[PDB]
């Protein structure tokens, strides 16, 4: 089937935020508010912020999953291409087929859905620090959008879900993603078409 991608702030006022990085040649990750699209480099740190109005109960978890944006590819599971799947970039935690990984969190958990076969990565939800207003999760995309045999130029969306310790849905948000070599340039160019 196909995972829901409907925005749902829920009772905790769950929202996503991103760094305002700009489009200079040096940027490794930059978000476009106009396109609700993230442009980032392969395996590089991609900061995604979790903003809430109320602190979720203990045991709450955060899940990330990718799905193809185009309706004619939506049913196809998003996974790494043969090359990167076989490439030796393993961190010892993430399965080799998974596109999305989380770095700097030893409590990260990966899942191959037994029924839908969709891949996803989840971490415990942690309240914002003192003086801090949001929680930051560092994601890494282990395949380029252009990868032959993988996404193969097909656009993807990343769906972030907030769930309780039992898996019940608490909140949902999403954004488009493009993994490329020059995020800044690519973002600036796609926004010109506006
Ligand atoms: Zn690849």
């Amino acid at each position: 089937s196909v995972p829901s991608q409907k925005t749902y702030q829920g009772s905790y006022g769950f929202r996503l935020g991103f760094l305002h990085s700009g489009t200079a040649k040096s940027v490794t990750c930059t978000y476009s508010p106009a396109l609700n699209k993230m442009f980032c480099q392969l395996a590089k740190t991609c900061p995604v912020q979790l903003w809430v109005d109320s602190t979720p109960p203990p045991g709450t978890r955060v899940r990330a999953m990718a799905i193809y944006k185009q309706s004619q590819h939506m049913t196809e599971v998003v996974r790494r291409c043969p090359h990167h799947e076989r490439c030796s970039d393993s961190d010892g935690l993430a399965p080799p087929q998974h596109l999305i990984r989380v770095e700097g969190n030893l409590r990260v958990e990966y899942l191959d859905d037994r029924n839908t076969f969709r891949h996803s990565v989840v971490v415990p939800y942690e309240p914002p620090e003192v003086g801090s207003d949001c929680t930051t999760i560092h994601y890494n995309y282990m395949c380029n959008s252009s990868c032959m045999g993988g996404m193969n130029r097909r656009p993807i969306l990343t769906i972030i879900t907030l769930e309780d310790s039992s898996g019940n849905l608490l909140g949902r948000n999403s954004f488009e993603v493009r993994v490329c070599a020059c995020p800044g340039r690519d973002r600036r160019t796609e926004e010109e078409n506006l």
